[PDB]
């Protein structure tokens, strides 16, 4: 058996609710500008599902990511694995 939650391709299609980074930090809400001010917002990325603080990939990084709630760490890849391509 595989995982319950995972991304496919580069994860631009990911619409799950994972909200922690590879180091366990909490993702910052996309609509919030604190601790990090940014432009990965629906104004610029209207198709990308930038909702709550869920891991997403609006700008075609290699895998899903988020800004973090740690003021010293702007962004990280999320703690999300790639869905098995095969059985
Ligand atoms: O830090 C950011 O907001 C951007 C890059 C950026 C830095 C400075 C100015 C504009 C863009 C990253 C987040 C993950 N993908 C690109």
């Amino acid at each position: 058996t595989g995982v319950q939650d995972c991304y496919r391709g580069d994860g631009q299609s990911y619409r799950g609710t994972l909200s922690t980074t590879i180091t366990g930090r909490t993702c910052q809400s996309w609509s919030s500008m604190t601790p990090h001010w940014h432009r990965r917002i629906p104004l610029y990325y209207p198709n990308a599902g930038l909702t709550r603080n869920y891991c997403r990939n609006p700008d075609a990084e290699i895998r899903p990511w988020c800004y973090t709630m740690d003021p010293s760490v702007r962004w990280e890849y999320c703690n999300l694995t790639r869905c098995p391509v095969t059985e």
